[PDB]
Parts: structure tokens; C-alpha cells; sequence
């Protein structure tokens, strides 16, 4: 009830700019707010990374077991698994879990180099349908969210309709959706964010995401109990380079979205 009151109302309150994007997949109906205005992903861009090396290994079907070199100065600005393997490998699918659970930056950057560079994100984003997403820029310089750049951002709209396709419809295959479900479950990041403002007997798979301009992003699928899942995207950015982060606006979206259910 008055969700769109509730949001703004939230919104004036932080002080910055707020997307929200849900997806009701119980009745088809969404919740949007700010839902076409693009907003900087920072690492919420590695579901897509991650998604399209699981789509490559459909047909490259060893792909995730290959090994790839982590070198000293491969390391970037978070690299919490990579800087345990340095000088030796992790695989594709140990990289993809990094990027995921733990959001390293450094299997970020190696799962763009499998994909040709961050273009290769975009063509996958292109495959499934998503024509709002762009990946320009490797980590660390991806996470910059300078207002008004284009680099490296997507729309709320874009990106749940996008992560409900990849999670419960069919842009990848059955082994591949399960594992990308799994890997989104396990994140270790996330229970400050969008999971934060929802009932405790909820199962959440999420990616969250931080930058400058005290951006503070999360992207999640919900399994409410008793009922069909939902998609969840909520972005938010500040007026100050130097900003703080604010997960806690984020969960506040989340449970103003949870109570108009
Ligand atoms: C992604 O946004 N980043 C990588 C890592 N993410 O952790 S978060 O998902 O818990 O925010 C650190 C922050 C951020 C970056 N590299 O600036």
C-alpha cells in the first residue's frame, strides 16, 4: 500500500538517488522506481560475467575445469581468494565462485579475459536480450560511478528482467541455471543488504555492489515461503565522491517491497 509514497519517501530521507526494480513472478506485476535510469553496477556486473562463462561452457564442455594462471600482478584492490593462489591456478569455476561468494575482483578480471574483454559481456547480455546492460571497463576503474557516465551501468528494469531470465526462465541450461542458483545462494556479502529487510524464512540469492559516489547495490532472487519467487533490484548512488556506503536503504527498499506484498 502507497509503495510509491514509501519510496520516495526513503529516498528524500538518504539524501541520494534510489532504483528499484521487482519482479513478482507469482502474478507478472512489478514495482518500479527509477526503474529506466541507469545506474553504475559495480560488482552486481559479475552476475553477468559469471553467467557467461557458464553459457560457453555448454558447448565447451570442460571449460569450467580449465586452469588459469593468477600472477602477482594480476592482483587489483580486493582479491580475497585470488592472493591464495597467487604463482600458481584456480580454475573457471573456482574463479566464477570467487566473483561471486566473495566478490573478487581479481576472478572478475579473469572472467572478463575469458570473455575477450569487457565487449564480450556485452555480446552476452546482447544473447539473452538484454539491450540495456554495457560492461566498458575492467577492475578496479569499472566501479568509478562518475554521475552521467554510461560506463559500466544498466537500468533497474533491465538488469531484474535480466537476472529473473538467467535465474528462473531459460537464457542458460538446466545445469548451468542450477549452478549460477547455488553459486547465489552461498554469497557470503549479503546479509546487510536486501536479505536484511525481508522475513527470516525467505531464502535470498544475491550480489551486492559497492563504489565511489557511496554506491551501494544489490541484486537478488527471493523465495518467499508458501509462494512463487520474486526479483529483487535495488541500486543507490550519492552526490559525494567520498560518500559512505548505505546497505541499510537497501534493505529498507526490501521491506517496503516485502510489506505491499
Ligand atoms: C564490487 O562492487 N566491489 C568488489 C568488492 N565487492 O564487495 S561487495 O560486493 O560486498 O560490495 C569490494 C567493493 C567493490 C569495489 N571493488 O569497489
Amino acid at each position: 500500500s502507497a509503495v510509491q509514497q514509501k519510496l520516495a519517501a526513503l529516498e528524500k530521507s538518504s539524501g541520494g538517488r534510489l532504483g528499484v526494480a521487482l519482479i513478482d513472478t507469482a502474478d507478472n506485476t512489478q514495482v518500479l522506481y527509477r526503474g529506466d535510469e541507469r545506474f553504475p553496477m559495480c560488482s552486481t556486473s559479475k552476475v553477468m560475467a559469471a553467467a557467461a562463462v557458464l553459457k560457453q561452457s555448454e558447448t565447451q564442455k570442460q571449460l569450467l575445469n580449465q586452469p588459469v594462471e593468477i600472477k602477482p600482478a594480476d592482483l587489483v584492490n580486493y582479491n580475497p581468494i585470488a592472493e591464495k593462489h597467487v604463482n600458481g591456478t584456480m580454475t573457471l569455476a573456482e574463479l566464477s565462485a570467487a566473483a561471486l561468494q566473495y566478490s573478487d575482483n581479481t576472478a572478475m578480471n579473469k572472467l572478463i579475459a575469458q570473455l575477450g574483454g569487457p565487449g564480450g559481456v556485452t555480446a552476452f547480455a546482447r544473447a539473452i536480450g538484454d539491450e540495456t546492460f554495457r560492461l566498458d571497463r575492467t577492475e578496479p576503474t569499472l566501479n568509478t560511478a562518475i554521475p552521467g557516465d554510461p560506463r559500466d551501468t544498466t537500468t533497474p528494469r533491465a538488469m531484474a528482467q535480466t537476472l529473473r531470465q538467467l535465474t528462473l526462465g531459460h537464457a542458460l541450461g538446466e545445469t548451468q541455471r542450477a549452478q549460477l542458483v547455488t553459486w547465489l545462494k552461498g554469497n557470503t556479502t549479503g546479509a546487510a543488504s536486501i536479505r536484511a529487510g525481508l522475513p527470516t524464512s525467505w531464502t535470498v540469492g544475491d550480489k551486492t555492489g559497492s563504489g565511489d559516489y557511496g554506491t551501494t547495490n544489490d541484486i537478488a532472487v527471493i523465495w518467499p515461503q508458501g509462494r512463487a519467487p520474486l526479483v529483487l533490484v535495488t541500486y543507490f548512488t550519492q552526490p559525494q565522491q567520498n560518500a559512505e556506503s548505505r546497505r541499510d536503504v537497501l534493505a529498507s527498499a526490501a521491506r517496503i517491497i516485502a510489506e505491499g506484498l
